[PDB]
């Protein structure tokens, strides 16, 4: 497929719609859409090993990483597959989406597809923090909301 | 890989979870799992082509079809690929999913990861019915729960 989508649901008032497209086999991969109930600030954003969704979000397993390396930014040599950084909400609890990334693909090892997107309650510290956790998770805390991602097109 | 799951919900009681696994490349799919809330009696049970949930389970669109046959019943030569006959409630509305597949895949062309899985308020009619849409759609009715399905452990 060149175009994937995930649906975004928690416990909580967070939800939205995220989209995935990649023209090329080995090309780029943008993503954008909108969240909302978040609270303003900013708030991890990541695609997690597992498209379980049994347990709520947790079941979705920790960040996408098939070629076992430490958490990091999107730009960051050294990260997760699924490490998409931070996304933003405004005063009123809202995140635009406008991601370009060469890491994640729809097809592969790096592939995405049937994995879970994943958004925080806190902000990722992108792995530079002075602790074991900052390079395991980025202290993003708890999943708000996630969705499986699933082939749109 | 080997394991994925699809965890059914819909607007109604109709909810579950299904476990499909595939030990050998090309090998057949072990599908299981339990479905609750339904009537008693049959109830389609295929796999469609998108793993879109904007619209609820009715963007998941068609039956997945790549080889674009007609539709039947899972033992029919003819049938799509997402084609998996019926699951059975009991007297309490419980269905027991316990079957093997080798049309349907995890990985290739016919891989079913990142599509949906639905179940249907009617029975699903094998294409024997005396009428078009039966070939189209079994004539198995409205979406009752449907469930992305991902990657699990
Ligand atoms: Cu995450
Ligand atoms: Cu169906
Ligand atoms: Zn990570
Ligand atoms: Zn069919």
């Amino acid at each position: 497929a060149t175009k994937v989508v995930a649906v975004l649901k928690g416990d909580g008032p967070v939800q939205g719609i995220i989209n995935f497209e990649q023209k090329e086999s080995n090309g780029p991969v943008k993503v954008w859409g909108s969240i909302k109930g978040l609270t303003e600030g900013l708030h991890g954003f990541h695609v997690h090993e597992f498209g379980d969704n049994t347990a709520g979000c947790t079941s979705a397993g920790p960040h996408f990483n098939p070629l076992s390396r430490k958490h990091g930014g999107p730009k960051d040599e050294e990260r997760h597959v699924g490490d998409l950084g931070n996304v933003t909400a405004d005063k009123d609890g809202v995140a635009d989406v406008s991601i370009e990334d060469s890491v994640i693909s729809l097809s592969g090892d790096h592939s995405i597809i049937g994995r879970t997107l994943v958004v925080h309650e806190k902000a990722d510290d992108l792995g530079k923090g002075g602790n074991e956790e900052s390079t395991k998770t980025g202290n993003a805390g708890s999943r708000l909301a996630c969705g499986v991602i699933g082939i749109a097109q």
